[PDB]
């Protein structure tokens, strides 16, 4: 059982290079639009608190530049919306496949494509944490990457990416421009809140963990769900609802460990820790798959 | 800092679905040749103890099925290269990428496309453990799936799943047909002896979490090189050799940390374990990034 990405294939082929000034990073190409961050228009000496209104004002079409591999295309219009821009090409993607937009919820997964200068770097998986950051790996000049997931033949886009936290931890938005959390697109010092393990998750993977054979922390106990959420809130773990449980229904049944069974597991793990053993491989409670992933794995 | 991927399009173009009576695996695609393990071949009465010579003589080309997509290839000629198939098709691969055929040595890495039905499902990385298995994500109907690594547009394919020991860990072949380790392609009990940690691994992956601020491990002590493997075999660590040392000197010379300074952390971690702290968010010590794969990430 492995953290494993969406193939990217259909996302290359939707990334450019955007440079304004000396200020370069990624930009989406779907039809005849590129979608790149608002601070794309910032010198280092704006980043400190930009109006992002007065600077794109002094901006024209002709000072973005646009290049998909050797082809600089040619910007006929341009617009700023929450904190994206949308620059008007007249050539539209060949490549664009089948897709949408979508804001994710809290505790959801996507694969992130890296990309510097327009050209991907590398693929991996992420969790909107709960309070909507992402633990992902971003340097300089990564901005403009993107997150999505796949179903089907369809690209269902749901992140872009904007900034780095004094925590390591990363905020973008949503393909509209909306940051998920209370982020604001300035270099200035900033908090997210506590984070929570996405309780649900951990089932999910401990139920990942049952299938791949690994059942040493499996207890004869069981409990109540309002028991458990007495521990839950104990560790800040987000308390489980019957939608949850719900949710687990296909890994419960595969499986047949009631929920509230794993709970108590869960419980005790919490409790007395895991004793030095490991658990598919890892020291640590994993929240990062969801239940739809460890599905989608195991099948 | 995270476990990253190659993307993955390039070699998402090369997939097909190869079957030959019931049995189906993956192909992979390159100019006017099919590639795939040759127990595509096997009955499941055929398993246990195949004689592949025998079985092979009894098939022709047209019992070859490929697909691709909706579109069928036909096969002019088929021969057996070690434990792959080459099935000769009649148009070749538009889609071919810049490619070359590798062995890979013991403690490198690689990007897998997992693929079911010749259509690609999911991407991850994985190292070549120095016992010849590969900790995979593979079930019934992976086989052919393909590792490789990209070197800027050039695909380098190294590893072409064939199996699953009964330990779970995957095992499988060179673009020739070669097995890593002592395999064979039959579904008998097979043992991958004693696996051992690839100890310049683990010092990258520390340079890394040194160079993302986590240091708590390191400590004021050195050692020497003969020291330090008395402490490696200890723990069925690979032995540290000067060439380790110097593969390593982008990463000490970023970080002003000698390497045997490094070791010295690295023998207290062995010995007194992580006291339940963490280094880049994981509990144990994780050995599957080499230092190019650092160098790499963090730049
Ligand atoms: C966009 O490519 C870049 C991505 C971050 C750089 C470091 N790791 C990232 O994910 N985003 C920014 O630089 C962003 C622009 C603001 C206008 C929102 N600033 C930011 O993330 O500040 C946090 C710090 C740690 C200061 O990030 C860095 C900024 C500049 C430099 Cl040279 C290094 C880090
Ligand atoms: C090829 O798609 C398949 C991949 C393994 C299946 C289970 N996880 C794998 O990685 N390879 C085989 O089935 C292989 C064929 C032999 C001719 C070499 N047999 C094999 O890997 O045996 C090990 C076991 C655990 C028996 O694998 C399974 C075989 C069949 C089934 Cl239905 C389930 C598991």
């Amino acid at each position: 059982f492995r953290k494993m990405a969406f193939p990217s294939g259909k996302v290359e082929g939707c990334m450019v290079q955007v440079t304004c000034g000396t200020t370069t990073l990624n930009g989406l190409w779907l039809d005849d639009v590129v979608y790149c961050p608002r601070h794309v228009i910032c010198t280092s000496e704006d980043m400190l608190n930009p109006n992002y209104e007065d600077l794109l004002i002094r901006k024209s079409n002709h000072n973005f530049l646009v290049q998909a591999g050797n082809v600089q295309l040619r910007v006929i219009g341009h617009s700023m919306q929450n904190c994206v821009l949308k620059l008007k090409v007249d050539t539209a993607n060949p490549k664009t496949p089948k897709y949408k937009f979508v804001r994710i919820q809290p505790g959801q997964t996507f694969s992130v494509l890296a990309c510097y200068n327009g050209s991907p770097s590398g693929v991996y998986q992420c969790a909107m944490r709960p309070n909507f950051t992402i633990k992902g790996s971003f340097l300089n000049g990564s901005c403009g990457s993107v997150g999505f997931n796949i179903d089907y033949d369809c690209v269902s886009f749901c992140y872009m990416h904007h900034m780095e936290l004094p925590t390591g931890v990363h905020a973008g938005t949503d393909l509209e421009g909306n940051f998920y959390g209370p982020f604001v697109d300035r270099q200035t010092a900033q908090a997210a809140g506590t984070d929570t393990t996405i309780t649900v998750n951990v089932l999910a993977w401990l139920y990942a963990a049952v299938i791949n054979g690994d059942r040493w922390f499996l207890n004869r106990f069981t409990t109540t769900l309002n028991d458990f959420n007495l521990v839950a809130m104990k560790y800040n773990y987000e308390p489980l609802t019957q939608d949850h449980v719900d949710i687990l229904g296909p890994l419960s049944a595969q499986t047949g460990i009631a929920v509230l069974d794993m709970c108590a597991s869960l419980k005790e793990l919490l409790q007395n820790g895991m004793n030095g053993r490991t658990i598919l491989g890892s020291a640590l409670l994993e929240d990062e798959f969801t239940p739809f992933d460890v599905v989608r794995q195991c099948s």
